[PDB]
């Protein structure tokens, strides 16, 4: 429609008008580390529990403890938002792209269509298996697995792909079935 | 190949025996309310964090305030894991369908082809929209919220449709991939 | 619909009243022999002719000569319902798997996504072979015939496995165009 | 390969030579009526039951009764064929639409995309439900057989076109992936 | 509908009656060396310009220098059209195939199911790249282009089947979109 | 693989060196209103008959007489090439419509999932045809064209949607099947 869409999402879900102060200092501190609040995070903001369970599911598996860099976590979600195509992710992960790679041509690529991308093995058969993961969970294999361990990864390692995989195909969705949109700063950044 | 599937996953992360004090304390719970430790569980239970991130949103999501039933919210996930042809998920979920139902045949319907399903058109509208995010959420529009509304969903009622539907976009992918297997009892029960 | 589905199909397609002598004979030796009588006899039965090419297809092929198990062909049966998402096939078939391999999770796993059953290779080739020919039969090669080869069919198994999954996808498009039910029976069945 | 395909399969099915009389008999008058005898009968051919079986359930659906023309099921034949890229059968069933029909333009039209044929909307709703039913049975619904209904079909004819439907789904199958060869004599036919 | 198609296409898009010298001639010689005025060169005729800058690229990737012969760029074509189900160049290079041959059983196994034709290594391997290119061109690789060099393809090859199976990508979606229809002689030309 | 990818295409085809007088003017024109020779250029240039068939065609299509704006047909070429998953394509139209329509978003969204933007319904109706086309072109019925009617194109205009589109399911292909590189200045361009 030729109305420009309502942020964050197009529910009618308020958050409200006085935030609670948690979620109001929460946001002070997303505001000083990221230079905005970004939009899902007012989207689950209408009640913290919700909120809480969001962010510490997307802390921990995008920015905790893993021998996948940031950067290899951000490219995944690319890759699952570029195959759903999902507006929001696009926008906001191919930023964190951008940002952690210091190249935009990569976030670019990765947005469009992976394949092109000049990858080492190791990062390409990490992409090619969220992939199959995002097209046909159903149809991965030992084998599959397998070619994972033949470039480096470690059981553990796998199991970080799959949830990082699997979490942007949940956040692909909901992104994409409530019209959520991305915060407008993110499309001019790191160009 | 023609070898007994590895439990809980075909991945080496092991818990390991020694439990830390909190997650045995769960296991004891789940055993004694559910008669079992579900799966899943055990396969997060390498690293409490992320059990924590995990069990944190699923509660909420299956299990907190919502207007959706219980068995609504199983109901989606049966669905969508019987698009994604996830056979953890599909066990599980099946089985709890059949209990809160207490009609076997609609877990087989939901598992098999939930069209054949005789439901109200509130529950089969909400069905029809995790299969339609589930297959192809960049094509949700406008118009496919508005029939959740014609069939008295409010929009937090669409959130959590949303929500529960992209959760199991995620877990039926991270199963599949890692060659989850489902606990062995769930399958003759509530039949 | 909130209304019980009509049996044994959505059509108004009646028997009629009084059966043909021949056919309520007949049907009173599958009854004997079934504990039943399959819902899918009750829908050619209005015509005997019809009745009579469907059951002599059915017979030959599901349990005349052939080197293929009857279990073996069981599975193709299954195999090819899930990728269709046949209801009556899903069921009818599901409980078949069931009863001859006395292993209810067998028929689980072929219902839901047959690729985590740990079967020999020469199941699984047999199986992978029907699944091809069910979603992309124009691209099945000699290569593909040659696999099979491989693993012990011969010609003569091969065309077994073709005209056995050929048929399913014969009756799961009739069972689910008509919207035929399958008899409650079957589901509590070998469990 | 650069190799004369093998007729009537790439099977090494041996019929064999001195057929059994009544084998003999039928094709003698398949080459009287018909100027051939089609290679899909000298491939079940080699086992008499299962040629029994064939013949009397194409014989039925084909010619047999029913207030389908003869030529709206070879329709109904070349439309599932196309769609699932059956050389045998669009060789074959293509030659009887131009025969019955006499009109070489509808054969083609059919056999490449049917939705160009000027057809009425009786014959094209018809065919819209077998290709409906060929790609997704599973998704068919009241509503769609409604539609068949609204332009004179009753359910004995929804039945026949069922039927009709899905036997070109099981025989396509059986053609394509034994690689069965159509006899040259169609090609240049009704032209 | 049940009304004879309007040609050369159903758009109202008038040539118009005086043709432009320059364009009346030009079909003069058309119809001197084709027997018949293409129904695409009308399509185009509205529009000198138009019409010249089709049929330079046309004749270029058709009939100018390349290694490829003549024919193996009509069979490109058709195996291109026969993915995209396009009538118009389905019928319209179906016959340069049974043309440039002198084989009508080659024309119509490409226009059906170009994977039955018993053709060298070279030529498949042609026609699977120009089908890769038709259903997923952002998935070709190195390894599909070296293929192609490994059956004596060189470089300035490739480029020409990219070009003619690009080509027929075009004109297949602007026919079909269009409804043109092909010229009714095509359809009993070299069988 | 990490190389960095050649330049214009992955094939040998030089163009060479000591240029042709006529394409060298043309380079150096480019150069002077564009700010860049456009890579595809570079790629058809080693053959100045093909170059010249191409740029006529591109012109004319993008550039001649329309009722369609600039911008417009640039937005075709961006749906086309985001659902073809053209990385040349998406770089160098995207950047054209953010140039064009002076809204880096706009830009964005069309590459990512045009369904999200605020356009008109006109502009609308006009994309949604396109990527029918680009998905389905055997699938376009009149109704479909009544539909631009109906939002006030004619059937010029028709045509000409239909042949950007079609033009564009040319390019992409091409540009994919050979690894063509969109100029690095493209990213940064109009944001
Ligand atoms: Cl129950
Ligand atoms: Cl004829
Ligand atoms: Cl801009």
């Amino acid at each position: 429609g030729m109305t420009k869409p309502k942020e964050p999402t197009a529910l009618d879900l308020p958050m409200a008008d006085p935030l609670p102060d948690e979620t109001q200092k929460y946001f002070e501190i997303c505001q000083e580390k990221l230079g905005m609040v970004p939009n899902v995070l007012k989207a689950y903001a209408f009640n913290v529990e919700k909120l809480n369970a969001f962010t510490a599911m997307y802390n921990d598996l995008m920015l905790g403890e893993s021998q996948l860099s940031k950067l290899e976590r951000e490219m995944i979600a690319v890759v699952v938002s570029s195959i759903n195509k999902c507006f929001y992710c696009l926008v906001a992960h191919g930023a964190a792209v951008r940002q952690l790679s210091g190249d935009p041509q990569l976030g670019e690529m990765l947005v469009m269509n992976y394949r092109v991308a000049p990858l080492d093995a190791r990062q390409r058969v990490m992409l090619d298996f969220a992939a199959k993961m995002t097209r046909a969970s159903a149809e991965i294999e030992e084998a599959d697995r397998e070619v994972l361990r033949s470039h480096g990864f470690n059981d553990r390692d796998i199991w970080d792909i799959a949830n990082v995989t699997g979490f942007f195909n949940m956040t692909n969705r909901v992104a994409s079935a409530t019209a959520m949109m991305p915060n407008a700063e993110y499309h001019g950044q790191f160009r």
